């Protein structure tokens, strides 16, 4: 269905962070990152449809959020090159992962919400 | 419609914070807080239906989240008595307010997302 | 120092300077009584609010005037202030650091609690 | 100190002690080269990673081993580590404080950047 979704918020303007590039990678057996999925956040700051239950197998995944380009479009010079979230997906009942990021120019936070539908 | 909604997340368990009491107050002319609306967060950690466009007039509002009771039910002793969010509602186009809080035992964060539907 | 406040600015990547802070203690009649006040320094810190002798058991409120801070920078922020409410010293004297990280539409606050 | 790391624990309200930190610098061939490493002290801080002379312009990565920290406390956390990637010293020498606030399913990181 939709086992992985990303949401990005802008703490300076109190708004969804729209049109932010997100790249997802999976760790391959040789220890390198393979492209897995990508997209841009919508009007609501969300990115859906990255993958499906069948393809999203147990493994280590990296979600990269292009925060620098977002701030530069606003005319604000930011600190980070990008924000990176690295985690292991574990089967253990049916799981859905929501990765949220809250952005400021010199600070971000990220939270995972993991639920069973 | 639904111009004010509250969402609460648990950073320790990576889950919605369920069954958390929330009280909303409005500042009255004599500078005291009058009860305005209340409820408990749902399974998804959200609280909807607090008020309507007609009643939600410009003013200063306080949202109180009973965080202490939440942690005590989990067996964790927390720092704060509650979390409080105080803000002015301003008419300026149609506005919807989402107040989010992310809870840990010794730390919380709160963010406002303000959008036009 | 039994009670110290530290405030950072997440937009500029700097300490938040000249931020007004007011501290209250809940009195017997359930009212907030003024306890101490001050402004953050160039390092974003506020020291010297109280002493160990005066800082007795109780419920305290630390109010940080975030709105005035952002307005002076030309930004119209969401919150009127940030308030932190906590019980202090109920298992004996501790040292409290209250940190706040500020953005115009969001803030976080953390307590670090040490046993002398 | 040109580069300092500070790590706090939001579950316990304390500094995060004995946290491994590794720093890398992007080399000419676009690989991450090891630059410095260490562990946080009893105050949650890591000092002495580098010097002004060695800390030249570049893209740096600070990796904080959050997973090992939580596991030693009996908690199975979400993230493998926290990584902070930034360009340093491109308008001249600055001093950098990288702070991280940790919870098992969430973290925040802030930079405070000062001009000597």
């Amino acid at each position: 269905k939709c086992p992985l979704m990303v949401k990005v918020l802008d703490a300076v303007r109190g708004s969804p962070a729209i049109n932010v590039a997100v790249h997802v990678f999976r760790k391959a057996a040789d220890d390198t990152w393979e492209p897995f999925a990508s997209g841009k956040t919508s009007e609501s700051g969300e990115l859906h449809g990255l993958t499906t239950e069948e393809e999203f197998v147990e493994g280590i995944y990296k979600v990269e959020i292009d925060t620098k380009s977002y701030w530069k479009a606003l005319g604000i010079s930011p600190f980070h090159e990008h924000a990176e979230v690295v985690f292991t997906a574990n089967d253990s009942g049916p799981r859905r992962y929501t990765i949220a990021a809250l952005l400021s120019p010199y600070s971000y936070s990220t939270t995972a919400v993991v639920t069973n539908p």
